[PDB]
Formats: C-alpha cells, structure tokens, sequence
C-alpha cells in the first residue's frame, strides 16, 4: 500500500465532451471556446486556465489516445491545442476534446497515456509546450483560417460555423502560438520534462 490535497470532488470547468462546441482540425479554436464559456460562466477564476499549444520545429509531433485514430497508435499532429486547468488546491486537469481518455482527465494520466515519455522518442519528434493565460488568449489569439485552404483555396476541413476569431490587433497570429520559440508570441515555452515538471503532482 501506498498513500498519496485531493480535487477527489472535482466539478468540470466545462459541459459535457458532447455538449461542448467543436470542429475537427480547429483544436485552437476549440480551447478558445472552453476558454470563453469559462470566462463568462463565473464558476472558476480565469486565470487558473491554460491555453496549451504542443508542436516542435518540424511540426510533427505524436498524441497518443486521440479520437482520430483509435487504438495504440499516435496521431502526427502539426500542432495540437488543449485546456489546462490548475484548480485552486494544485491539482491540475487537462480538457482535451479530442482525446478518448476522460474529459476532464487528471493531468498526470494524461501525461502518461496520452503524451508519454520522449526518452526513446526519435528527438524530431519531441514535444513542446506553449502554455498562455486563458485570460491572454482570449485577449491575443486571432485566426481567420487561411492555413485550412488547399491550393485552389477550397477548405481541407469544414471551418467551425461561427465567424472567425479576430482582435483589434490582428486577423491571423496562429503561427504565433504554434511557434515554440520563447523570443515569439505570448506565454511560456516548455520542454515536455520542464512541463510535467511544473505542474504533475
């Protein structure tokens, strides 16, 4: 036997996976929504509420336990986006609309289930993490989705059916979050250990 506070009574900061607004290929936009029905459904401070962008400078990482490929192989993303929330008592939980591992999952199984370790991972493929205020999200992402359109301009996967996200300051900054470059964008940039470091149990 071995004993481990304890979020053991944990309420989810968002509705139900299938209740939840989403479109396949926008994850960006996906957590944008959490983070905008979290902002205005006064259960939980905003600023406990991540953004997280995973990529590398190849662009291909693997996810493991993802919806669009079932069974125990990864999914190569270009990049991949997901909600992080540190609840009040430390621990944290991740909100990922396309994983089939629970929606909230406790952050240390999906660490080790969905992400893994990247010892024996051929080093191009290793992760990064891009972790932003919800609060600095909100406020800074803008995408108008010109990175969806094949050559002729024909979208490679339906857009989500609501107008684009846009600041005052900008209709496109995407690659400014899918960037794992600290000098760029907004946030800190992590190293899968530095991650799980700063915020496993």
């Amino acid at each position: 036997q071995s004993m481990e506070p304890a979020a053991v009574h944990y309420q989810p900061a968002s509705p139900p996976r299938d209740a939840c607004v989403y479109s396949s290929c926008y994850s960006e936009e996906n957590v944008w929504k959490l983070c905008e029905y979290i902002k205005n459904h006064d259960q939980y401070p905003l600023e406990e509420c991540y953004a997280v962008f995973i990529s590398n400078e190849r662009k291909m990482i693997p996810i493991w336990k993802q919806q669009a490929r079932p069974g125990d192989g990864p999914v190569i993303w270009d990049y991949h986006v997901v909600l992080l929330h540190v609840s009040s008592g430390g621990q944290s939980f991740i909100y990922d609309l396309d994983t089939v591992l629970p929606f909230p999952c406790l952050f240390d199984t999906y660490v080790e289930d969905a992400i893994k370790s990247d010892d024996d991972i051929h080093p191009q493929f290793r992760r990064k993490f891009r972790v932003i205020c919800a609060d600095s999200y909100l406020k800074n992402f803008a995408s108008d989705r010109s990175h969806m359109k094949d050559s002729s301009g024909n979208w490679r996967e339906p857009p989500p059916p609501y107008p684009c996200i846009e600041t005052g300051d900008s209709k496109m900054n995407l690659n400014d979050f899918i960037s794992m470059d600290p000098k760029v964008g907004w946030g800190a940039v992590y190293t899968l250990s530095e991650f799980t470091h700063r915020f496993g149990s």
